[PDB]
């Protein structure tokens, strides 16, 4: 039982999005930390937390499919200034990862695999119930405006 | 005992009433869930619960009157864009029941029941204690301004 | 994203079937209870909830899919007067929802949304457990009789 | 110590009566379900573990003889359609058991082992335990009449 | 509503997967209790009740689809003297089960049910996530030594 | 206050053993979770959360010094087949970090800060407490020798 290498290298192109996923949300995480930001904060670390989980069970499947997971290669990381950049750029991110997913299961259900797809649309589940969320927030700063946005994410802490 | 016709049909104006009234709410409270304005959603979504409330008490009556409700003809529905529209359209929705349920009353306390009528107080008590609220709302973001109103009807969940 | 209106219109159809088997199960329901009729109507009002947030969710998909949802259009409804008339109809109205949603997975697989096929599914498994439930109630009165059959459904509760 | 081969088989015929017997009572207790004829259900499906557990501790005594558990084999397995002939098919599989296991006890005190028919006896009192009350229920149905007699079994779910 | 004879049959043949595996874990479990190597068949027994509860949900699907379960005929059964040729046969019979249920899949896609085949995939994720374990086991087996295998397996309760 | 460019730089080399020293571990960490070796898997699940809190206090420092993470660039990583490969390679990986950390606080000491160096000699106190545990088990097996010592590290659960 041994998987096709295209179809580990199908498992194997969406292992690059996941490492770079966690550290742009974390610095950014870290970032808006020191900015005081706080309450996005809390969500973007908790949200951080389950793209782990998304990868663990990536890294599992591979094995069972006697697969050799490469954590040495990265895609080019970016960051922002203010939150509308934040926004944007994750957004391609996010849009980066559904075609990839897209294109994966429509060959993989041609080639007799079921269980690797179930995993594959799973997690692009989730991202599709993602990316509407930054779609949802981006506008509804930019059509009110960023400073009275501003003006309710940050509260004094508990010394 | 057999229900007068004419009393059947002034219970039966209101339920068309109220299977419009329950999408328009449902809808609109499924509509700003998407657009982020928790708080009112979860309002929006116990003001349907009672007009939910209100049908089946309606509903029970005409067949204590050996009635047919014809849960199958309705009024026209509309939608809105922003709040202001949403708040404008259903006070006219408030609007159209209250006379109507006014003019049933009187001519049913002409007609020797009593029953139904109590059922028409009680369902306009509800809507003459809703139609001031959206009332009080509409001038409150209108005198202030949306933007700052807008400024508080949402959270980060 | 925006949805295709094909799925879109395969998803609304779906609605309209959804709105109409609320108020046939519900008035029927609010008929056999007067008729004393009690645990169907304890059953039939059980049957109303789980049809009914089987509309919701999917009316939340078609607005991620930025969809406008048909809240006004309806199908015809029907009544009876004994309950083997409402057990060949309702069955009539499940046959009428299985092979449109049937008609429906093919096309969405062809076209490359997932998604919303797993609501498709979701909506069928229930009625696969419903529809057979019904054609096993009927000939449960059929073999006995329908007279002995309401000698069972009435309580001293009202 | 080595179990004489007769007394081997004749253990051993009783394990084809018993892998049968499951079969033949678990898909008639699938089959009322499907048919709603729950009580009955809750009783076939309750009977059964009985007998798996009937089973299990004849496997184990064949081991302390050192012997070779056959499986594979297995006696002819019967169905109905109505409710009645089961009662009758299950009856001869009642007959079946109990002279066959009547024959064994006698060869066994004759052959100086006590501890394989105190198994026998054992198991012998459960399928008198059986016979009777399945004859208590075919006459009481006979007696009164199957439909009046069905129109009890059956009850709604939840 | 019909079941299709060619998704019958398809879930037939894998009925008698199920009735042939049930007796040659049981007693193979009941092979090493003798023998006293506990552990194993602890997970012997657990993983035995797992395939019951696989042929229970094989078996109300079929009625559903109006079929006939046959618990009659079965296929053919083998016995091990050491756990390596165990841990061998079933193997095996684990690589007869999941190219079986990898012929029925890609063809009752085409034909218009959905739900037998949510059944297959199910029992399907179950066995290769089984056939693993096995062939965990008999590499490590076979790389460290038998009988330091067989010093870690009796309990001496 | 800012950050003189030096002290960053070498806060920031640490910070590239960081991202590499997770997967080293945690990938070796699914390798044995495969192969049955389960109590040092759950030990070396414990290795790489320490290691994230230690990463991340890093972070918390340069911002304080106004600095720019790169989470970008990564050191080579290998991986090994039997443990005591594994046992040997991360023994230059913990031998890669603390000269590091050595040539760091002398200089860290001779520029006027303290606060960074407190975290320099915080984190060096972990893998001295770490590099000899793994230098006194690659010994416990070398004169034991590896059969009878993986004889141990399977559970069957
Ligand atoms: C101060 C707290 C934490 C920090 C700074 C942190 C940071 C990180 C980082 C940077 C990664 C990516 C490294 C990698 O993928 O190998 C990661 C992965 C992970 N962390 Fe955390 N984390 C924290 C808390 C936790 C806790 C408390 C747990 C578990 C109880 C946890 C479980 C995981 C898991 C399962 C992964 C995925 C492993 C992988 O994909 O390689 N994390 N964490
Ligand atoms: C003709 C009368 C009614 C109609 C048309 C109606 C309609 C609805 C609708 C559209 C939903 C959304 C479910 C979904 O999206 O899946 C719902 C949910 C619900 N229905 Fe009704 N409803 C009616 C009467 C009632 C009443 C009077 C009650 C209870 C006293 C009730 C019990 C519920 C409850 C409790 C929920 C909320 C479930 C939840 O929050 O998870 N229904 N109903
Ligand atoms: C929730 C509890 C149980 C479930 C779902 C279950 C499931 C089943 C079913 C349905 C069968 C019949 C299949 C057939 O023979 O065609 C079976 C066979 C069997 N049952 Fe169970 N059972 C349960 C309890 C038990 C227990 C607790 C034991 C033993 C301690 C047991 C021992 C057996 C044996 C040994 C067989 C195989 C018969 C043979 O090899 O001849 N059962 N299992
Ligand atoms: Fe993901
Ligand atoms: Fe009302
Ligand atoms: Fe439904
Ligand atoms: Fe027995
Ligand atoms: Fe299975
Ligand atoms: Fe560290």
């Amino acid at each position: 039982m041994q998987g096709d290498p295209e179809v580990i290298e199908f498992l194997n192109e969406q292992l690059t999005a996941e490492l770079t996923a966690i550290n742009q949300y974390f610095l950014h995480a870290k970032l808006q930390d020191h900015k005081g930001w706080t309450k996005l904060a809390k969500y973007t670390r908790a949200e951080s937390f389950d793209e782990m989980r998304h990868a663990e069970v990536l890294t599992d499947r591979i094995l069972l499919l006697d697969g050799l997971p490469n954590y040495q290669r990265l895609f080019h990381v970016r960051v922002g200034q203010s939150v509308t950049e934040m926004f944007q750029a994750d957004r391609e991110v996010e849009l980066e990862a559904i075609d990839r997913l897209r294109r994966g299961i429509e060959v993989m259900r041609a080639k007799h695999d079921i269980t690797s797809a179930n995993v594959f649309e799973a997690i692009l589940a989730d991202e599709e119930h993602h990316i509407d969320y930054l779609e949802t927030q981006l506008d509804l700063i930019e059509k009110l405006g960023e400073s009275l946005y501003l003006s309710t994410v940050i509260e004094q802490t508990q010394p």
